[PDB]
């Protein structure tokens, strides 16, 4: 049997987190009808049974079976690919890096207190370049259908338009009309409604940092 832990949500251990790295195997399980088991972790109050299988600390950290918890949402996909190859959800190289810079930039807007230091221009660009992609390439990172790419920024994109949302009142622009069709797709997929985040765990998991 399957095991994963995941970060619960902030202030309710018995409820599933918003850790976006955490989604992304989930959502990997989900689409791949892998059966598992779920670990809430309070990551602020880590168990200790979890500090002996992860003495580093690391979430999600994941077990196939095969007596051992491997960390890294990347690698962790990767091993689930190998072990259960379809449906594949192999991601061409070509697009692989596809919006790897947007959750980097939306966490340094978020976190600016001066609108006018261009870390908005930044998310915007790495967002337009995202919506040329889907333009050229959609409706998700590989045409049709969905792969371990859209499984990756789906969790990250979600991230954005929450926090953003409610921390700035800040929206993707609506020209960017590939993207908003592809979150509108992706949040709706029922591994995504399964395995998300309500949203005032996400923004309860963000707000000490935007103070
Ligand atoms: O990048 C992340 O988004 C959530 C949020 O709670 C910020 O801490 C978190 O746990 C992650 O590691």
């Amino acid at each position: 049997g399957v095991e994963v832990c995941v970060k619960a949500a902030v202030g309710h251990p018995d409820t599933l987190g918003d850790s976006p790295f955490s989604q992304r195997v989930l959502l990997t399980l989900e689409e791949k009808k892998v059966p598992y088991e779920m670990k809430l972790i309070d990551v602020q109050n880590k168990p200790d049974w979890f500090l002996k299988i992860s003495p580093e600390g690391k979430v999600p950290v994941f077990n196939g079976g095969d007596g051992k918890w491997i960390p890294d949402s990347d690698v962790i996909t990767q091993v689930i690919e190998e072990k259960y190859p379809t449906p594949s959800l192999v991601t061409p190289p070509e697009y692989a890096s596809v919006g790897s810079k947007i959750f980097s930039c939306f966490t340094t807007f978020l976190k600016s207190k001066d609108p006018n230091d261009g870390s908005e221009k930044a998310l915007l660009t790495e967002l337009q370049a995202l919506e040329e992609h889907l333009k050229a390439h959609g409706p998700f990172i590989n045409g049709q259908n969905i792969s371990a790419a859209d499984l990756s920024l789906a969790p990250k994109l979600y991230h954005l338009q929450v926090a953003l949302e409610h921390f700035k009142g800040w929206k993707i622009p609506e020209d960017l009309t590939n993207v908003h069709a592809y979150t509108e797709a992706l949040f709706s997929r029922e591994s995504f409604i399964k395995t998300k985040a309500a949203k005032e765990h996400l923004i309860a998991g963000w707000a000490p940092k935007v103070n």
